[PDB]
């Protein structure tokens, strides 16, 4: 018998449990597209900035990731990739990928989205640099999350050892601070540090804690831009590193450390077009037609996978910046219903 199509999609909409376990089980049809899955999940959480969310497919046993375009079919993608690796090795994750200029101010008017982005960046921070950052930053971020998780608790409740005790023994400080910090500092000293650091933020509400978290994290962790190693040029190919994000639209890094050089703004992108490889090679080519520029911006990526992930990013930004729901990618020169059946 023809089994029913069911999909598990992790996300960052806070539930009663651990961040990495939050996920939605979706029952869908044969013609359901990535767009419908995204829309159903965000609409269920009353999200306003729907054009910021994308769906990322990660291989658990490696680092290869595939951003899924809004127009692709859910059954199609699962078909294609299950051929490469078994379903158990795949992870579908809903994430915010396209940020509008002044996204933080804008997200404050969309609480569900502000919290989502916060959980997403927090989780990336905890996994990528929590153990590398300096004690001070890690300590403040950990306290900010304590302040945010317990918005009903009084400012000096942490002063009581009995209360600190519960977090230290029952909840566990790993929920707010990195391992390095919890194992490189004396337990009794750690407590005083936390108590003191918390005082600075005891007056902050949930929103103000999130905003302060970003303010403090921003300086040492770039979460507002994606970077890709590729090459620009039609005739002459020059390898560079592209920095794509709200602040500097599409730009490139001259050299590690130096400010990125602007190439084009998202609103100037008129068309995005794919290309394969005229020879044995497998590189992927992206051609961007920019308003005001007679010559298209040609980009070459190390593989088709990266090329597609880049096209998805630029297209998402094109949709976002223009307020369009349709794709700017052009051809190379009931039954789709989806429902949440569990959380």
């Amino acid at each position: 018998g023809a089994m029913e199509r069911v999909l598990k999609v992790f996300h960052y909409f806070e539930n009663s449990s651990e961040p990495t376990t939050w996920a939605s089980i979706i029952r869908h049809g044969d013609a359901t597209d990535v767009r419908g899955i995204i829309q159903k999940i965000v609409d269920c959480h009353k999200v306003k900035n729907v054009a910021c969310y994308g769906l990322r497919l990660s291989h658990l046993q490696s680092e290869e990731v595939h951003w899924l375009h809004l127009d692709m079919g859910v059954s199609n993608v699962r078909e294609k990739f299950e051929l490469a690796h078994p379903p158990e090795e795949w992870k579908y994750e809903l994430r915010i990928r396209y940020l509008p200029k002044g996204f933080l101010n804008q997200f404050t008017e969309d609480k569900p989205t502000l919290n989502f982005f916060y959980q997403q960046v927090k989780n990336d921070y905890m996994l990528e640099i929590a153990d590398q950052v300096d004690q001070e930053i890690a300590l403040k971020l950990g306290c900010l999350e304590i302040r945010r998780s317990y918005g009903e608790m009084r400012g000096n409740a942490l002063e009581k050892k009995s209360n600190y005790e519960v977090l230290e023994k029952d909840v566990g400080l790993r929920r707010f601070f990195p391992k390095s910090l919890l194992d490189s500092v004396k337990a009794k000293t750690l407590r005083k540090l936390i108590q003191q650091t918390f005082r600075q933020f005891a007056n902050l509400n949930r929103e103000e804690s999130i905003l302060k978290f970003f303010e403090i994290l921003s300086p040492v962790y770039r979460f507002d831009k994606e970077c890709f190693k590729c090459a620009l040029g039609s005739s002459w190919i020059i390898s560079v590193e592209l920095a794509i994000g709200p602040e500097e639209g599409i730009s490139y890094l001259t050299d590690k450390g130096a400010n990125p050089t602007h190439l084009a703004d998202f609103n100037q992108v008129q068309t995005i077009q794919y290309s394969n490889s005229e020879d044995k090679d497998r590189k992927g080519m992206l051609q961007l037609k920019i308003a005001g520029a007679p010559e298209p911006l040609t980009v070459t990526a190390p593989s088709l996978t990266i090329a597609e992930n880049m096209a998805d990013l630029i297209d998402g930004y094109c949709r976002l910046v223009n307020g369009a729901t349709q794709s700017f990618i052009i051809r190379p020169q009931t039954d789709d219903y989806a429902e949440i059946i569990d959380e």
